[PDB]
C-alpha cells in the first residue's frame, strides 16, 4: 500500500534540512543506505553537498526528507507519492549523470506508488 510494516523509534533530531517535522516518530527502512539514525545524518550530510545548486535543492528536500526521515506511527511508515518523486527528475539531473540516483530514490511505483492519501 502506501504504508510498510517497520518499527518505530523517536526521532533523533526535530529537524530535517532546514524544515521542522510535525510528527515524532520514524524509521529507516525506507533508506536502504542508512541501518541508523546516526548514518541517515551522516547520508543528509553529504546530501548537502547540492546546496550549491538551489535548483535541485529546493526540489530534492522534500524527498528526502520523506525517504530519510519519514513518519512512522504503529508499526507503519508513511511512503513517499509519485508525484512527489517526479518533481525531482529535471532539476536535479545532476545527481543522475555525475553519479545516479540509488534504486530507492528511483521513480518505480514500488518505492514511490501512485495514488497516495
Ligand atoms: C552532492 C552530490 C551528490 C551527493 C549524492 C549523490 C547521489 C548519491 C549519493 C549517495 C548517498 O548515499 C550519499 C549522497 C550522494 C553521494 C549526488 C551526486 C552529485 C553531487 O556529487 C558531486 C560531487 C562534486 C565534487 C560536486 N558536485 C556534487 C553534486 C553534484
Amino acid at each position: 500500500k502506501c504504508k510498510k510494516t517497520t518499527t518505530c523509534e523517536p526521532l533523533k533530531y526535530n529537524i530535517c534540512l532546514g524544515s521542522v517535522l510535525p510528527y515524532a516518530l520514524t524509521s529507516t527502512v525506507l533508506a536502504e543506505d542508512s541501518s541508523s539514525q546516526d548514518e541517515v545524518h551522516d547520508k543528509l550530510s553529504l546530501w548537502s553537498g547540492l546546496r550549491n545548486a538551489p535548483r535541485c535543492w529546493d526540489a530534492i528536500r522534500p524527498l528526502l526528507c520523506a525517504v530519510y526521515m519519514p513518519k512512522c506511527e504503529g508499526g507503519k511508515v508513511e511512503l513517499p507519492s509519485q508525484g512527489l518523486c517526479q518533481t525531482t527528475r529535471v532539476p536535479c539531473a545532476i545527481v543522475a549523470r555525475e553519479r545516479g540516483w540509488p534504486d530507492f530514490l528511483k521513480c518505480t511505483t514500488d518505492y514511490f506508488p501512485e495514488g497516495c492519501p
